[PDB]
């Protein structure tokens, strides 16, 4: 059952996976800056980590907005799908 605590950081993956890192990222800020302002985002290329990637949002109030208002939405032709990140992710603290 994905994470019911809303979180600063949101949790994204069904994303494209024949996007560079970087792009990847400048794509996301264009898109989520909108939702409110963002601290980091993070992408990792290992192999377990594709087609994923975390937004950190300054506030609470960012990402959910971000969960409820880009869920699906379209990015490369494909839906995006958002989660709140775990609490304490293992995976953020690391990245971070
Ligand atoms: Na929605």
């Amino acid at each position: 059952v994905p994470e019911t605590r809303p979180n600063h950081t949101i949790y994204i993956n069904n994303l494209n996976e024949k996007i560079k890192k970087d792009e990847l990222k400048k794509s996301l800020h264009a898109i989520f800056s909108r939702m409110g302002q963002i601290l980091d985002i993070l992408v990792s290329r290992s192999l377990k980590m594709r087609g994923q990637a975390f937004v950190i949002f300054k506030e609470v109030s960012s990402a959910t907005n971000a969960l409820r208002s880009m869920q699906g939405f379209p990015m490369y032709d494909k839906p995006m799908r958002i989660q709140y990140a775990k609490t304490d992710s293992d995976i953020i603290a690391k990245m971070k």
